[PDB]
RNA sequence: CGACUCUCGGCAACGGAUAUCUCGGCUCUCGCAUCGAUGAAGAACGUAGCGAAAUGCGAUACCUGGUGUGAAUUGCAGAAUCCGUGAACCAUCGAGUCUUUGAACGCAAGUUGCGCCCGAGGGGCCGAGGGCACGCCUGCCUGGGCGUCACG
């Protein structure tokens, strides 16, 4: 295919950027706990992202 | 005299009739002609400092932009703005955005399951982003058959 004009035009801007990834850290004391005993941030994801 | 039953009146209950209403209904008349593969109708999921629904909107998510008007919105709180390119849960619309689906289109489907191609940008690797259904029309490219021939 060499189209003669294209379909799109915009060129396609990344929404699932890094502050759509992550949302925001978790809190809660089961949360805090895993800071100091396992290295460990807890954050809200977006569903749409993948490991 | 007392209890019980029945009965008459006063007050209090129970219940929601009556009366007066009404941003709703019903009937009639008029004007207009505008959905969709440029993805409709419908369906799902999200979205607010405090929201569940209804209403609105789509990762730009109760909204962005333009124009108009011209000082609000308010249930609470904080911000912004005022002789101004300037408030508004304001009006209107030409600029935008518009998740997963659905005629629904890579193949499926009680699965966010199973493939292939291109590709910014940083040999190979990682890519953002995007393509790949069916029928049909015009043209085009690559072909098949002694089907009809011509010359070698
Ligand atoms: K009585
Ligand atoms: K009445
Ligand atoms: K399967
Ligand atoms: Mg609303
Ligand atoms: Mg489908």
């Amino acid at each position: 295919r060499d189209p003669k004009y294209p379909r799109i035009s915009t060129p396609g801007r990344n929404k699932l950027d890094q502050y759509q990834i992550l949302k925001y850290p978790l809190t809660t004391e089961s949360a805090m706990k895993k800071i100091e005993d396992n290295n460990t941030l807890v954050f809200i994801v977006d569903l749409k992202a993948d490991k």
